[PDB]
């Protein structure tokens, strides 16, 4: 149908939820799955497909290895860019934002939630890393199965999460010659100014 | 059936292409689609999807207005990372590498080559600019569609392209546990090393 500004929510999370909502009873693969690009201190972006588990005014989230490649650059340059690509619905939304740190508590919370063969996978891996084998990981992978036993399977020290900050949310809509809807939601003072852009 | 180095190909376009090709084989929507991050004068990335049009050991071709936030971002900072968001097939492409302008001798003949209804359009935005209504777009393209009456619609000089050189690319694929299998190829006088990373 289009997009146009008279129809916008004052709040660009209200526009979001109905977007994922939609992308999920689309049963398009994996709809919270989000690029998120981090810039390491050459100057040179970076980017991988995270899940985003959890959002609210405060920013989006997603887990990830306290040792990885995009946590070493969020901890050099903390401005990160969050993507969802939703072009089979011909759309696409992008946040700007700071990432932050979650606390032990939110974190403890949600790895307890995983299923524990992943919970265990989350010990095995020390992500970014080059290792010489793949057997390396299914070795420890068994070794750690038992060691558990799984009494619970405890947190890793080197595992959490990053809140990213909701500075600007752009959404973008096909549109046919070329003429596409965009939309940008700019945050200024706790309140939002939306700006139609050229496509 | 899972990803072992023993059977990766020397050049990293050799596997490239087979992905491609069985991402297209897939039917996927827009499996030339791919992520681009640029970075501004601030160090905050900046990301949205554009198309990839050619590839070859030079490296990846997309194009895009001149005018345009990616574009000016790219003339103060040339380090772009692009992915190409194939989850659906449980993959991952991600590519490290340097902008270039292409001559206006390639942006000719492949701008001659797009719909005209998609040439007229290039004329008519102003790419990443703020602007006050959709109409200001309509309104133009009915202008310049007859205007041009399509003599041949000329090649905008706001209109252009980049090439993105090859100086890494890391290739994903889902593994089970959360062990995936991921292998990134690195340049190194033109010639390719290949480590084993850590999921
Ligand atoms: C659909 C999908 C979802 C993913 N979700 C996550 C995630 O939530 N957290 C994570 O650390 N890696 C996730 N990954 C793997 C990452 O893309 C990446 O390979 C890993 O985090 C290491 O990136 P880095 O080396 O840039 O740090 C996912 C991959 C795919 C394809
Ligand atoms: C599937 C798909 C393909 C696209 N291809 C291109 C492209 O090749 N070139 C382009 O300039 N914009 C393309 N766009 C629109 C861009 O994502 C973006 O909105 C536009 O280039 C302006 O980005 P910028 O403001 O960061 O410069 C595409 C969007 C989608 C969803
Ligand atoms: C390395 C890694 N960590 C985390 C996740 C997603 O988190 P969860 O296992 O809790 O769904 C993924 C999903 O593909 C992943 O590949
Ligand atoms: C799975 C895993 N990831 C990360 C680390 C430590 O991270 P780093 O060596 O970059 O300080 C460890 C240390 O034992 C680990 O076991
Ligand atoms: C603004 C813009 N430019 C270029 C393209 C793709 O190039 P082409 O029209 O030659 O297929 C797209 C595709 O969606 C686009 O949205
Ligand atoms: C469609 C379009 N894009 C871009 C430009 C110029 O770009 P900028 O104003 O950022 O120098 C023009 C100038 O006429 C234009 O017509």
């Amino acid at each position: 149908g289009g997009l146009r500004r008279r129809d916008l929510p004052a709040d660009p999370l209200t526009l979001f939820e109905r977007w994922l909502s939609q992308a999920c009873e689309a049963k398009l693969a994996d709809p919270t799955a989000m690029v998120v690009a981090t810039v390491d201190e050459h100057g040179q972006p970076y980017q991988r497909i995270v899940l985003l588990k959890h959002y609210d005014e405060k920013g989006m989230v997603f887990y990830t290895n306290l040792g990885s490649r995009k946590a070493h650059q969020i901890e050099n340059n903390p401005r990160v860019s969050l993507l969802f690509p939703w072009h089979t619905l011909e759309r696409q939304v992008m946040v700007i934002g700071k990432a932050e740190r979650l606390s032990t508590l939110e974190v403890m919370k949600y790895f307890h939630s995983r299923p524990r063969d992943s919970q265990i996978g989350a010990w095995v891996s020390k992500q970014s890393s080059r290792i010489s084998a793949r057997g390396i990981l299914e070795s420890k992978f068994l070794e750690l199965k038992q060691k558990f036993q799984q009494g619970e399977v405890p947190l890793p020290s080197f595992w959490g999460g990053f809140r990213v900050s909701l500075e600007q949310i752009e959404f973008w809509q096909g549109g046919e010659h070329r003429l596409h809807d965009r939309f940008l939601y700019q945050r200024e003072n706790d309140a939002w100014k939306i700006d139609r852009l050229a496509p």
